[PDB]
């Protein structure tokens, strides 16, 4: 049985559930190979909307594999290079999505656990979990992690939390933007169920174009060309097939047919 990666859609909701209950799903390169498999899958799957990363157990995962680290602390640069973009290539393919993307965080979300809150648009965390940046601890740098991590929190927070490793909760892990949702511990999973449900049943097409505007408007000049560009996309999109199903079904009180 392939037990340590579960993955099952519901709802158009793909959900890849870490399962190494007994080891706290500390991570290593076969279990972040898993990841990138499924993930691909549920990108690639039009029955998928939304992809909900989450895991069982008391953690999200509690740090790296002490076997796989005893192991890593014997590779030489270049296996030490492949081994990295392993964790290296399942962060840039939760980033790059389409999809809307969803880390649900219980427990301890410590090293490599924290970046992938990080690299998913939206987290949703446990009022007990915590969020540490270890590395600097054994001489490391959380590198992999680091443009994930900048870009959700901005570089003077996550500047601080690599210096100092120290753990923060996850009232500070919101107050940080890292999640955005903190939530009763026992309604964790049916919050987020609920919560990816609902993005589920917006307009398809909207919802993908919605994540591709906010990526592409940011951080460029609001000059007369963006307004133009922004302007044409709308004329765009209230022509379209979903844009026009969308506003009879308002218009209406109807359905859309998108759900």
């Amino acid at each position: 049985s392939l037990s340590d990666l579960l993955y099952e859609i519901q709802d158009k909701v793909g959900l890849l559930t870490m399962n190494r209950i007994s080891k706290h799903n500390a991570f290593d390169n076969q279990l972040l190979t898993e990841m990138r498999i499924r993930l691909d899958s549920a990108i690639n799957d039009t029955n998928v909307r939304v992809i909900v990363l989450k895991a069982n157990g008391k953690h999200f995962s509690a740090g790296a594999d002490l076997t796989w680290m005893q192991s890593m602390a014997n590779f030489t640069e270049e296996e030490n290079l492949e081994d990295s973009l392993v964790l290296g290539n399942l962060m840039y393919s939760i980033s790059q999505s389409p999809k809307p993307t969803i880390a649900m965080v219980q427990g301890a979300a410590f090293g490599g656990g924290a970046g992938l809150a990080a690299a998913c648009d939206i987290a949703i965390a446990s009022t007990s979990a915590r969020f540490c940046f270890s590395e600097v601890k054994l001489g490391l740098i959380p590198a992999v992690i680091s443009p994930y991590v900048v870009r959700a929190i901005g570089e003077r927070a996550a500047k601080m939390l690599f210096m100092s490793a120290e753990v923060f909760d996850a009232t500070r892990a919101y107050s940080l933007n890292l999640v955005q949702h903190c939530v009763p511990d026992d309604t964790l999973l049916e919050f987020t169920l609920k919560y990816a449900s609902q993005i589920s049943n917006n307009a398809p097409e909207a919802v993908k174009n919605s994540k591709q505007l906010a990526q592409y408007v940011a951080n460029k000049k609001i000059d007369e060309e963006l307004v133009r560009y922004t302007a044409s996309l709308i004329a765009h999109k209230r022509v379209s097939d979903e844009g026009q199903e969308g506003l009879k079904a308002f218009l209406n009180k109807e359905i859309p047919n998108w759900n």
